[PDB]
């Protein structure tokens, strides 16, 4: 519990929502891994290598955090890890008892495997990965929605 | 405020509902621009340009108002028309929270950009494109949930 | 419809969402009448006197903005004033279904009263009354949450 | 009403909740037919004819239940049967307002056509077809999830 | 299952809901059980007594239902009248979860005790037994709300 | 941090969710403190000598929870401890905006203090104190809804 904790997601792209996770998460275990999922299913919008670099280089100065890819079922990704602890966020536009029904799925999984939630800050309250890509497709500012360190391919 | 509100949406098509909104909407403004989005991340089953004909039929009778389409960003919108009000929609089925959140976002996006929610009549409170769309797609009558003027237009896949 | 709307509230205490709600809604109509319902069955922390007050005081620069205190049907109060719209807040904790619910209520007592909905800014997205009620009750620093002007008033 | 009910899904594939609904909803009516929609729309992991297959032998031990492929609209279908009860199941996940508004809609569509809603027990209540769908594509046990008299068809 | 089912509720009072919800569930079982609970705790507007002299007005032309109050556990009232069945209405301000969460605790209370949930016609979806208490407290008019049987009672 | 979480709320009465909540939140601090409030304006059933009891009893196997009543300022209590972080429960039921919007209130007065969301097991899911409390008192059965340590008490 108090060691490992995995924070998996598509990361598409990352935002200062993520990053408040990644903060408040990172403070609280010994390695914080990032996970960044493939999604086939959702349509990407950008390469999972493009997602994992761009997260790689907003995550570089906490010092608890490494960044990966992955394809299958979270709850083994959890077990080749021995890890206990999901990481989640939680927010406004969050659905709830989705999440709550994943919680619940990967536990049963794996049966070692807790779900644990974070919120990001009343500034980051409305963000979704969702409406930063309309505003990057249609050519908006997405400056004050991203981490800076990710405006060079945001922009390519 | 007066002058010049935008209720922008899909409109996949444009349901009474919609209408509704529209007209109480149009009241309260000099001009109310309708304006409907091309939407590509949900894979509209009506064509931007199908959809654009359809509220513009449906929306003849009402003189203060205009439709356009636009495959902008809002905010730019907003700011071709001078505009400082957005108009949205609320019925039951609606993702309220969703709706906040957009309403936020447009407004960082251009900073005098409020949104103000209206509600259709309770005979139109159900009713949603998403339904419209679902009973058209398995050949059901939807007639009763869409204004007649678009009627010609749902009729061809 | 343009002529007059009426913002009718409890307003235990005024905060500053009401606030944002008066603003707004006091530019789209020639007067706006603040409605300052008794609200007896919540028995209010603050009396109705006081929460009059209050509201005169927040609301002192908008000049087209009025003050009356009020009992019962939002429908009858509408037709005193020969007003066909009714100003409501929507914010994240919203019990949503239950307003429109009152909306379509409200337009069955009377039928020519539409209800419009407003929210405030985001910096107030998440402010209640009831929240504010907490702080002041555990005698907590409201000041952030509340007009100015109100504020000798609301500190007991 | 009693002589018929309907229990339209897509299956794909039929899981323990599924079986619930169809168990209970059995015991009700002297009919029930378990309506298989082709839901070509949608991108179902088994085909029409496996599906009705795997509900088949999931339902032979319920005497009164009759399953059925189809492909257009469920209100027509029903008047076909004379079915005036659609039958649909509720779980932690289902969106609420959605369910009413398609009952709301079939009653359009059909006016002797009422919804009614059964729940399946409380192990079954955070189960879905898409979860099952996850594990099943991946090396994943669904034995817990889906009637044994299917579980084998599964990985075929 | 079929013989009986219990149809609970405050009914403060009864509405054009509480109704055709009695009419359509009245339809599936061979007896209705219309049990208005004493509901203490809830500070009803009308007495016990009240309650069930409206709810045996309205229903009388419904000649396989019975109303009777009581007021302990609902699941040992059920056991008392070998009832499996609980009839519930949805509505569009219901609480859903709050609905599955009772289900499944009078299930565990009685193990036979299933939930079946019902809507009312689109009409009546926004009725509410608050919204008729409040009409009423306020002396306006509930008229097109309530079974014009129970109108006498209520004005008064 | 880790050094130490504080759960807090009414416990009235204390119920397996949130003993599994105890159970998983004090692996991650070295102290928990389960903070017993005074349920203000919420229809307290149990004294809170009483729920400061039933908590202690069931909480005496958890050997780093300390158990305490408090009568000021969450946000306040927090600073007292040097604890940076609110534990809480997310179940089926709970109201998930409130809850938010209570993390962000706690924030705002307190500009250290996260608050961090568990789920409790499964078969927990649907509890809630509420629940409990009815079932209480209309005499039914609740020990299985509640730690065995507090029957005793519960029946005072
Ligand atoms: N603004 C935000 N603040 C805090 N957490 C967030 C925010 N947006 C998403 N999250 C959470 O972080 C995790 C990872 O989400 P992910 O990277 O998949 O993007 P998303 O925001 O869910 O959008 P999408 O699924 O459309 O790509 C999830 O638990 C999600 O709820
Ligand atoms: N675990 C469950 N318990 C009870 N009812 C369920 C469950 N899953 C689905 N249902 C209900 O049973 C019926 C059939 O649903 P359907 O076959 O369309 O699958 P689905 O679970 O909605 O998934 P999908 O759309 O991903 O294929 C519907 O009434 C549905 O809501
Ligand atoms: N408008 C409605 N339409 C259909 N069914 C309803 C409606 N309102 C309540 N019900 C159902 O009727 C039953 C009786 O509910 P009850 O008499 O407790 O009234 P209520 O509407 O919940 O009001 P209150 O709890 O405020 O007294 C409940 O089991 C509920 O499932």
């Amino acid at each position: 519990m108090q060691k490992i904790g995995i924070y998996p997601g598509t990361f598409d792209p990352v935002t200062n929502g993520h990053i408040d996770i990644i903060h408040r998460s990172s403070e609280l275990f010994e390695k914080l891994i990032v996970a960044v999922a493939h999604s086939s299913a959702k349509n990407p919008m950008f390469s999972l290598d493009e997602r994992l670099k761009m997260i790689q280089l907003a995550t570089k100065s906490f010092k608890n955090v490494e960044c990966v890819a992955f394809e299958g079922l979270l709850a083994n990704l959890a077990k080749e890890y021995h890890c206990k602890v999901l990481v989640r966020g939680l927010r406004v536009v969050s659905d709830f008892e989705y999440e709550l029904q994943m919680g619940y799925a990967n536990k049963s999984l794996n049966h070692e495997l807790e779900t644990l939630y974070f919120m990001p800050t009343l500034q980051n309250a409305f963000i979704s990965s969702s409406i930063v890509r309309s505003i990057i497709a249609h050519k908006g500012d997405a400056s004050h929605l991203v981490p800076k360190e990710i405006y060079p391919l945001i922009s390519k």
